[PDB]
RNA sequence: GGGCC
RNA sequence: GGCCC
């Protein structure tokens, strides 16, 4: 986005600044080039001349505009990708109850009870447990007159910027690179679950190509879903933004929120309404106040089916902008926020697409750094998405969500006080599909001192997983 | 938030 | 609680 004002108010918005990260015992095995990230100015890890401060909202360099025949363009690409969506969801996209907002439908978890509950709440010293009752299902006196200022349209709010606790690689840990959470109100991320909750709900129900959305995906299930569909095609694209977030200009954002969310889809007015005030936002870090101007917020509900819808136009959009006749089924995509992975049976040079995404503020390489550009003939087998690569499973003949073992080893290698053992069980789910071999390596530090559960164990729950059918023939 | 285990 | 975004 673009920094057009910032204010020095004599009110402290105090951040957290030490981490809940520590190094496990197989830190010393693998020596991984990540650490904790910086949360401090005074952290000694950083570049002698690093201010945290000022590297955290670099990102925020430009919100370009979009000329108006690119607009008419992008419009016409958003109303496209908007019949295709909700031709598959249906649209039964009526407002959320307060009790369903906050309980949680059939694909939409319940709301956090424990979590941040954003300004002017953090400075008064009140949680989200005492301004909502998350066992019952109902709200206080202060989110009741709130959600009605939003009905009226006429409220206004501040984002608390949070620093990021977790694991980055060291050159970013040196350079300050430290990323950044944008904690709303929690009435505007109710308001916001009331208003598409039903929809994002059916997104996650309907996840897969025909959508070209990921979310609410099971990688150790869908992964032989998504995995045979793109072996079909000739060609297939690893595709990488930077800073995809921060890059959504005003334009883009408010034309998808226009075509998407449109009442005659069964959407209540106020859905467009409650999205379009994440475009110009105001941030609060310690005593400054900055006024951001386009880009998206990433505490804010529904920022990962936001960015996943976004990901579709732009690659409609780019297409269309340079090849003549292009339409939904020319290609097919799965996008999750900023990660997708594109593929066609024709030859679309995704290099000379580059300033075509450039004219939306987005900047597209190649994953992979061997060649000099995009590629063609590449494979299902060749890309990653969700840090995951495409591998067959000899086994079963099913394709296997497989991380590369260098990832694995650095989240292996840090965690949370008192939380090892429960970490080590979740790692061990993503770790099985490397193999017996790998799989023994990665948690040998561990043995004697935790419970790691076996390949053969794991192995045989992913096989009912992805095939209950072939889990049941194998005993023939 | 947003899912999945 | 962990992972991914």
């Amino acid at each position: 986005g673009l920094i057009v004002d910032t204010r020095d108010v004599e009110e402290r918005v105090h951040v957290m600044r030490k981490t809940k990260l520590a190094p496990t015992v197989a830190h010393g095995v693998f020596n991984p080039e990540f650490g904790p990230a910086a949360l401090s100015n005074k952290d000694p890890r950083l570049n002698e001349g690093v201010v945290l401060d000022e590297v955290i909202f670099s990102k925020h360099k430009s919100d370009t505009k979009m000329s108006a025949e690119d607009k008419a363009l992008f419009r016409r690409c958003a109303a496209d990708y908007a019949s295709r969506l909700h031709s598959v969801l249906g649209t039964a996209n009526a407002p959320l109850s307060i009790y369903e907002a906050i309980k949680g439908v059939d694909g939409l978890d319940a709301m956090e009870p424990d979590t941040a509950p954003g300004l002017p709440w953090a400075l008064q010293g009140k949680r989200r447990g005492a301004l909502i009752d998350f066992e019952n299902g109902t709200v206080g006196p202060e989110v009741e007159a709130a959600l009605k200022l939003m009905e009226k349209r006429e409220y206004k709010f501040a984002c608390q910027t949070f620093l990021k606790d977790e694991i980055r690689p060291m050159e970013k840990v040196r350079a300050g690179k430290t990323r950044i959470v944008d904690v709303l109100p929690v009435e505007h991320i109710l308001y916001t679950r009331m208003m598409i909750g039903r929809f994002c709900a059916q997104m996650h129900s309907n996840n897969g190509p025909q959508i070209g959305s990921a979310v609410g995906c099971n990688p150790d299930v869908d992964w032989q879903r998504f995995g045979t569909h793109f072996a079909q095609y000739r060609n297939v694209w690893d595709v990488d933004y930077s800073a995809f977030d921060a890059n959504h200009c005003s334009d883009a954002m408010n034309i998808m929120f226009e075509e998407v969310f449109r009442t005659e889809f069964g959407f209540h007015p106020n859905a467009e309404w409650i999205l379009k005030t994440l475009v110009n936002t105001e941030h609060a870090y310690e005593n400054k106040r900055i006024t951001v101007e386009g880009g998206m917020p990433s505490g804010c509900s529904a920022t990962s089916i936001i960015n996943t819808i976004l990901n579709n136009i732009y690659v409609l959009y780019a297409l269309r902008r340079h090849y003549e006749g292009v339409e939904l089924d020319t290609y097919t995509m799965i996008s999750y926020g900023d990660d997708i992975v594109v593929a066609s049976d024709y030859d679309l040079d995704f290099e000379a697409l580059k300033p075509h995404f450039k004219s939306l503020g987005q900047t597209i390489t190649p994953a992979d750094k061997s060649d000099k550009g995009f590629v063609l003939g590449h494979s299902i087998t060749d890309v990653t998405f969700l840090k995951r690569h495409f591998h067959m499973d000899y086994g079963t003949g099913f394709y296997k969500p497989v991380m590369a073992s260098k990832t694995l080893e650095a989240i292996l290698s840090f965690a949370r006080r008192g939380t090892i053992q429960e970490k080590l069980i979740s790692v061990a789910g993503l770790a099985v599909h490397s193999g017996p071999d790998e799989y023994r390596r990665l948690f040998e530090p561990f043995q004697g001192l935790f419970e790691i559960p076996s390949y053969r164990s794991l192995y045989l729950r992913w096989v009912n997983a992805v095939c209950g059918d072939a889990a049941a023939l194998e005993h023939h």
